[PDB]
Formats: structure tokens, sequence, C-alpha cells
């Protein structure tokens, strides 16, 4: 009863390019010679070899020493003389960041966007019959200066690492002259199906599809229009059909509305999705078939009890990933099941959110936000910036084709509109925007930082926090966008454990965080305890970064910015299975570290946990029960005494035993252990397929030694590409055939070639024996350059999951107009400024003899703990009058950029116990967004003051 087969093909355009890393002249002629060119597969990026392999800068400027410029792609292929009257299409789900596309020599057109899907009709420049060839000219380029990036100021690894190149699918598209539009507006100008129900009960609902249609042929077509609903199972449930007449040349939108009876609804805890068959019949002959997603759910973010979802109260909790995602040793072009195996992992540790920062997932992680339920607050393209001029226009129109691409996905709630505020006029534009390409989703919108703007009153529809600050919108909903932002390496366990280039990192004094994955770990229930958890009028939110990424960062020790909970190649910390103990909804422990200490240590215990008491246990003797766990999921025992053997601990919901874990002392280490994961069809020999490596050292009952390290060496062979892993720790550490073992374990990718066969890989290392895996790439069905086989992803992941059984218990100035503080330390407001009053938060100074303009003026004690931080929105507020601003800055310190950009020197100066603070003077009018960033843009002395701000109104 589904209808399947159509005159449309869809066909996988990844395999088999021609690749450069330069701009020769006429690259994209049909006779240009590239036979010395590198045969490469898509997803592919010329930045593999050459990033995570530097040391973090710190002072979030994310890393810069990679190759960028202008690089060329070329495909050969060749179509059926039989499709010589078909549409042909070619779709790019992206390009980093300027691609140019050829076909046979004639040039397409241009997108900037980076990260939005785009697409053109190749058909008036193809030879039926004969080889034709795609030609895609790439620039990854940017300019040095985040603040100085026009007009793409997105593209800055400041945010967003700049791994060139067609680092998502490509996909060619065949169909008949009269089919249904494909939703790339980018430059076809149209938007396929748009699905939405309304009036949805469990016993009910209603969907609307209006579906484009176009009859590109030369005469008119009566046509029957056929809505099929499929379930789970692939049972058409409900359909629809109309009948219409499509004039030559024209392009009109069929609507249908089809009942469903009993809908299986949409839930975060059982995602479960129908697809919709859009047909176009010629009297019993199928034209044309298109297939879009559906998931049923009534929702509400609610000002007061958070977010609904059919009926249930949900907490949203999840992760701030960037789009660019990139997995160490192979850059950003991750294989759909890599992706699929970085989201598996967030849903592991009991995921039901996410914020793409900040920019756009790909297609295929849209797919997986559907069918793992994952409420999804989905960007376009954007830095951290209002914008103006061509910036605006293209990030405006990039957000026309992210909603016209995406806006059928069920796991998306929230447009967000930008990540900082922006203009009335711009607002205005984004509504626009939603009413006029996604009029019925009940999606929401909002922007981060729109508090400092008055601009966003009354426009944002959903209040989108930052690091659980305060609202400032109580008439709205709240939904937290990037918190936590610490950082931890997974090679460090705790500060009873040997060091592993850390402690004693040449670096380590320039660390921002100096947290080892206990700390790391332990403090994300601090974080989201207080930030999220106990907050019931607070829907939830995205903790920042969920996998370590080469983005700006604190840490100068680590080659990535590890604020993630699982490493640049997803092997898991600690800090994993803190959250997934606080968040899943089934009873869970988890002992935070492993089991191997000295004999005679005595340390705190951690027990992660979403149970309501625990009792600890060391070879089976109680030491300890606790039924008061601090911030919600901590449950701590002090001063535990160490034994060889096992430590267990057990959690209970009302005195009853629920869940149990036990962690063991390792024996002395005995060998290497080499595992194989792959996707789920196995290794397949299309180019850019990866098999991972798990390299591991075991002691002699086979468990992995937890404080293992040193250095592994690898050789390869067979038809296969070593892309090898990383040491966070260490610079220059990605591509060799060798690397260091870290806490027990590292992982390594490799990569498949054209040629299927028999690949195996020995590691050795000095005191074991030798060990090897064999792995196979599994042949494709490619022919004339083209696969119908779609990249492969985890299918039929549907279960459902209970509510959890236990949710800990909850407790009980003029001028500054939304001020808010984002640096580790705390900040606070105060009024009148005179001689005795507290300079800082974290101290006891006083300021003592002060300009007479000083005195009376509201003021903000600052941390002098953050004195070396940097964030771009580290203190910021809305003036509420026309005032003076005076900004108290260190003569030690280099200035930073927003102080000379909008402060003068007063010649005056204020010393607070022997340092000298120069007053940077600058006037506001009312209503001007006053942001400041760190004490210093680059490095400064240590024992540095930070700044302090003071404010008198203008009067
Ligand atoms: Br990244
Ligand atoms: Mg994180």
């Amino acid at each position: 009863e589904v209808i399947t087969s159509s005159e449309r093909t869809t066909y996988n355009f990844n395999v088999d390019w021609k690749f450069i890393k330069s701009n020769p002249k006429q690259a994209q002629d049909i006779n240009y010679n590239d036979a010395t060119w590198e045969t490469i597969s898509c997803p592919h990026t010329f930045n593999d070899v050459d990033t995570f392999d530097d040391l973090s800068h710190g002072h979030h400027d994310g890393e810069d020493n990679q190759w960028r410029g202008t690089v060329w792609y070329r495909k050969h292929f060749k179509l059926p003389k039989d499709d010589k009257g078909k549409k042909v299409f070619i779709e790019f789900e992206s390009v980093r960041q300027i691609a140019d596309v050829y076909i046979n020599g004639v040039h397409l057109g241009q997108n900037q966007t980076g990260f939005i899907p785009f697409g053109f009709d190749l058909t008036p420049h193809l030879k039926f019959g004969e080889e034709n060839i795609i030609a895609v000219k790439v620039n990854n380029d940017r300019g040095d200066h985040f603040r100085e990036n026009f007009p793409l100021v997105w593209n800055h690894e400041h945010w967003h690492p700049t791994h060139g190149g067609i680092y998502r699918n490509v996909f060619l598209h065949t169909m008949d002259p009269l089919h249904i539009t494909l939703p790339l507006y980018d430059n076809l100008e149209t938007v396929g199906t748009y699905v939405y129900a309304e009036n949805i009960s469990e016993k009910s609902a209603d969907i609307t599809v209006e579906t484009e249609i176009q009859n590109e042929h030369a005469e008119n077509k009566n046509i029957t229009l056929v809505t099929q609903i499929v379930d789970n199972d692939g049972a058409v449930v409900a359909h629809s059909n109309k009948n219409v007449a499509i004039p030559s040349g024209q392009k009109m939108k069929v609507t249908t509305v089809t009942n469903i009876q009993n809908p299986q609804l949409w839930y975060t805890r059982y995602p479960y999705m129908y697809k919709v068959v859009s047909a176009i019949k010629e009297s019993n002959k199928v034209i044309d078939t298109y297939e879009s997603p559906l998931g049923i759910r009534n929702f509400d973010f609610n000002k007061d009890s958070g977010f609904w979802i059919n009926g249930e109260q949900i907490k949203l909790h999840g992760w701030g990933q960037k789009p660019t995602n990139a997995w160490a040793g192979l850059g950003a072009a991750l294989p759909d099941w890599l992706r699929d195996f970085t989201f598996k992992l967030m849903d592991e540790a009991g995921g039901n959110f996410i914020r793409w920062g900040h920019c756009a997932a790909s297609p295929a992680e849209v797919d997986m936000g559907d069918k793992y339920g994952f409420v999804t607050l989905m960007p376009g393209v954007s830095g951290e910036s209002e914008d103006e001029g061509e910036t605006w226009d293209i990030r405006y129109k990039a957000f026309k084709d992210l909603i016209v691409y995406y806006r059928n996905h069920p796991s998306i709630f929230i447009w967000e509109g930008g990540n900082w505020a922006e203009s009335e006029a711009h607002y205005k534009e984004i509504l626009e925007a939603i009413k006029t390409f996604d009029p019925k989703g009940k999606r929401l919108m909002g922007n981060r930082r729109a508090d400092v703007k008055n601009d966003s009153e009354g426009y944002v529809s959903i209040e989108i926090g930052t690091e659980g600050w305060e609202r400032e919108y109580p008439d709205l909903p709240i939904i937290e966008s990037e918190y936590n932002r610490e950082e931890a390496p997974r090679r460090i366990w705790d500060k009873n454990s040997p060091d592993d280039n850390f402690y004693n990192h040449p670096n380590i004094s320039k660390n921002t965080y100096k947290l080892s994955s206990e700390e790391f770990a332990v403090r994300q229930a601090d974080h989201w305890w207080n930030k999220m958890g106990k907050k019931a009028y607070h829907s939830g939110g995205a903790n920042w970064i969920f996998s370590d990424g080469p983005h700006g960062g604190r840490c100068p020790t680590e080659v990535t910015r590890a604020s993630g909970e699982v490493d640049a190649v997803r092997l898991p910390k600690e800090a994993f299975y803190a959250l997934k103990a606080m968040w899943r909804p089934e009873p869970q422990v988890h002992i935070v570290g492993h089991w191997n200490y000295e004999v005679g240590t005595k340390k705190t215990m951690y027990v992660m946990s979403n149970c309501a008491s625990v009792k600890l246990y060391v070879n089976d003797k109680l030491v300890g029960t606790n039924s008061n766990p601090e911030n919600g999921y901590v449950f701590k025992f002090d001063n535990v005494a160490w034994e060889s053997g096992k430590i267990k601990a057990e959690g209970f919901i009302d005195d009853a035993l629920k869940t149990t874990q036990t962690k063991e002392t390792t024996g002395e280490p005995a060998a290497l252990k080499l595992t194989s994961i792959t996707g789920p069809e196995g290794w397949l020999a299309d180019g850019s397929d990866v098999a991972l490596i798990d390299v591991e050292v075991v002691d002699a009952q086979g468990r992995r030694c937890p404080l293992a390290k040193g250095r592994v060496d690898f050789t390869i062979s067979g038809p296969a590409i070593w892309r090898g892993g990383y040491n966070s720790g260490k610079p220059n550490s990605t591509n060799n055939l060798f690397l260091d073992i870290e806490a027990g374990i590292n992982r390594v990718a490799v990569r498949s070639v054209l040629e299927s066969g028999t690949v195996t890989i020995m590691a050795k290392k000095p005191g074991f024996k030798d060990v090897s895996v064999t792995l196979k790439s599994l042949p494709i069905d490619f022919n004339n350059g083209l696969t119908t086989t779609l990249p492969q992803v985890y299918t039929n992941v549907l279960t459902k999951e209970p509510l959890p059984e236990h949710i800990p218990e909850m407790p009980e100035s003029e001028l500054f107009r939304k001020f808010s503080y984002t640096g580790d330390g705390k900040a606070m407001l105060r009024t009148n400024m005179h001689w005795g009053k507290k300079a800082y938060t974290d101290l006891e100074y006083n300021y003592t003899v002060l300009p007479r303009y000083l005195n009376e003026s509201e003021y903000v004690r600052t941390p002098n703990s953050d004195n070396r931080y940097w964030a771009r929105d580290q203190l910021q507020f809305i003036a509420g009058k026309k005032m003076h601003i005076y900004v108290l800055h260190d003569d030690t310190v280099p200035r930073p950029e927003f102080l000379l950009r909008d402060y003068e020197d007063t010649g005056d100066n204020v010393n607070v116990v022997g340092a000298s603070m120069s007053v940077f003077h600058r006037v506001a009018e009312e209503g001007e967004s006053i942001i400041m960033a760190g004490n210093s843009d680059g490095d400064a002395p240590e024992n540095c003051r930070m700044y302090t701000v003071m404010v008198k109104e203008f009067k």
C-alpha cells in the first residue's frame, strides 16, 4: 500500500572526487586534466591533517595554525542516456566556507553560508550519455580578528574551527519534469512540503501537508496528488487525494488535510516518528515521490512550570554543540554514522535537548534529533554580535534557507534568532521569516543575550538564558543556551592519582581551569542544580560543549577547549557518567574515578546519583550511608580508606534497592587490547567511511588499567588510510603512526579507499606482546561515479523510557539595567561610593582616596580571581539613564580593546592597596548597550588586579 517507486532517483554524490589544495587556472573546465589531483570522497576536509595539533591560545581564541585559502573539487559522473528527459539537481548539505559550483564549465552560483544546504539545477548543461563534470571551488579564508571579519562574521575559529571543504554530504536528485520541488531555497527558490499537526490528542490529529509541485513539461498535466501517512512499521495509516491540473511551466502548492486516528505522539522519552509519502500520479502511473518527517506533539514552554510535552512536564537537559563537531584526525568532515555515534552518546547520558552553537547542524543530525527525542534550539548562521549591512543580509537569507530546509522536523521547537541581541527592525524580519516559511509550527523564537538591548522586549518569544543568570523576561519561559564553561582533560583522574602532563604541564599556569576529571564531574551537579535544576519555572537547557574541539578556550595545556564531557575522539570523561547518573530517568549511581590508589590512601569518594540515598561499600564493608545529597545528585563520603579490591555504591529510592555499581582495583598491566568499531552496515569501501579502533592496556583479567600511559606504535597494511588520533596535552600528536595511551585507552580512526579489501593494524608497546586487528572494507554498489546507497546511520532506535522515579527536593538599580556577569567569580552591584568601601567581592581591599567625581557612584564589586579571565560577555548592562561610566584599570595590564574603543583616559588614578588603577571615562545615553570583556586581550601579570566599574547619572 506504500508508494515506493517513481521517476525520482536520489544518488549519493559523495564517492570518488578529485581534489587539490590550490587554485589552478581554469580548474572548472571540461578538459582540465585532474589526473594528478587527489582521489577523495565526501565528507571531506583538507584540515584533517593540521588541526588538533596546536596547543590552545587561551583567551577564547581558537586554533588558527591551519591551512586556509582556495581549493578545488572535481567529480566525474555519467547518467544513463535513459534519463535524457529528466530534471537533475545537485544538493550540498554544506561547504566551508564559500563554494562556487560549476557544471561542465558553466558557473551555477555561489553560497557563502558555510553551514546551510543549497542546490542547483544542472539540467540545461548536462550531456546525457556522456561524462559530466561537477567542479566546486572552495575558500575557507577568514579575517584574523573576529571583530573585523566581514561579511561572514560567523566564519572564525573563535567559535567555529575553519575546517574547509565539502564537510557534509552531496546528493544528486534526478526526477521527472513534473515533480514535487526540493526544499533548497538557494537557489531554486522552492520549498518542497510543509507538514504541521493540529487538534492533537491521543485520540486524533489532523495533518496538513502543502506540497509544492512544478510542471516543467511543455504541456499541461492533470495529476492526482497522494498524501500517505506511514507509521513506524511502514504501514499506511491514512491517506488523502486531490485531483489538480498543473499548467505547463507552473509552480503551485497543493494542500491536503489528513486525519490520524489514535496517533502515536512524539515524546522525548518515546520519539515516535511517522513519515509522509507525497506522490504525483497520472492515473495509476506514479510520476514522483517525496518523503517528509512527521512527529505529532503538543508542547508548552511555560513561564511558571517549565516545559511540557503532550501533557507531561519534562525537564530539558542536554548540550550546546559546535556545528563543526570536529573529530580529532578527521576535522569537521564526520561521516553521518560518526555524527550518529556522537548523538547516541548524548542520548546515552540522558540528553533530551540540543542547541547547535552557533550555526546549523547537518541534515542527518536533525534526523538524529527526531529519532532520539531531543528538543532542539536551532540557529541559522551567527557569531556573537548584532549584525548590519551585508553581514545581516547574508545571515538573514541563510535564516530563510534554514527554515525552508528544516521546518518539518519535530525535534525543532525554537528558532534561535541569534547569538546576540538584535535591532528592533531585525527582530521584525526574523518573525516575518518564520511567518512566511513556518506560519504553523508553534515554534518559539529567541536570541541569546537579548537582555543587552531594549529592542528585544515584545519580540522574543522565549528567554534564551546564559549561565543560569536571573530571568530578565518573567513574562516568558526561559531556556539555558550555554552553561558551565569549565574545562578538564580526560587523562587526569584526581589529585590522588599520578600526574599525566597536566599539573606539571609547561602551560599549567596559563590555564583558567586546573580541574581534574573528578572535580569537573562532581561540579556538573553544582552547575546544573543551581542554574536550572532547582528552578521549577526553568525549562532547562544546554551544557556548553559536548565534545572537546579546537574552538576558543581558556586552557593552553590542551589542543582543544576541553569543555566536553567526552573528548575529541568521543572517549567519555567521568563528567559524562556524572551527567548520565543525574539526567537519565531510570535509577542511576556512578562512582567517580577508579580504585587504583596507594596503600593507606584516604580520600573523599563521590557517588553521582538520581536516587534518594546511597550506600558505599569497600570490599563489602559498609563505609557509609548518605541521604542528604549535595546539589541534588552528589552523595559524597569523606575520608574513605582505600583497600585493594572492590568499591560498590548502592542506590535507593524509598529505602528500596534500585541500582548498583562496582569498580575494581586493576592488576598490573599485562597486554594490549585492540577493539574495532564500525558503522551499522560495516566498514564501507567508499573512500570516506571510518573504522574506529580502541587501543587499551589491560591487566591479566582483561580490565583496562586506569593509570596506564605511554606511547603505542602502529603499523597498517591493506587498502586504507591511517588517520591516527590525538593526545589532548601534546602538540603535533595527530597523523602519526604512534600515540600515547591516556588512563588506559585511546582511539584512532582508519579511513577506507575505493578498493575493498582486508586491512590489518598492529599495535606495539615495549614490554607487551604485539597485537593486531583485521578489518574488511566492504564493496558498495558503485557505477559511473554514482551510488543509490545513502550514508549509513543507525536504524530502528525507537524505545520507550519511563519518567524519573525520583527527583530531588526543590527549595522554597535604576542605572545597572539587566546587569549580568559571566566570569568564574561573583560580581555585586553596590551604591554610595566613598572612602572605605570594598573594591572586590573576594578581597577585603577598600577604596581610600578617590577623585571627587567618583563619590556617591554606583559600582560593581568585581571578583579579583577573574583578573586574567576573558569572556566576550563578561560584564554587561543597559544604561538605565544617561550616565557616566568609569572603568578603573590596572596600569600593569595591557589595555583591552573595549576600553580603548569607547573610553577615554581621565589622567587621574585611583590607588587601591599599592595597585594604581587608571580611570577611564565614558558617557552613555539611556538604553545604550554596555558590554565589557576581559581585563586584558591576551597575557597579563599573574598578580594583576581585575578592573572595576563605577556609574553615576549624568544630571
Ligand atoms: Br569543533
Ligand atoms: Mg560541557
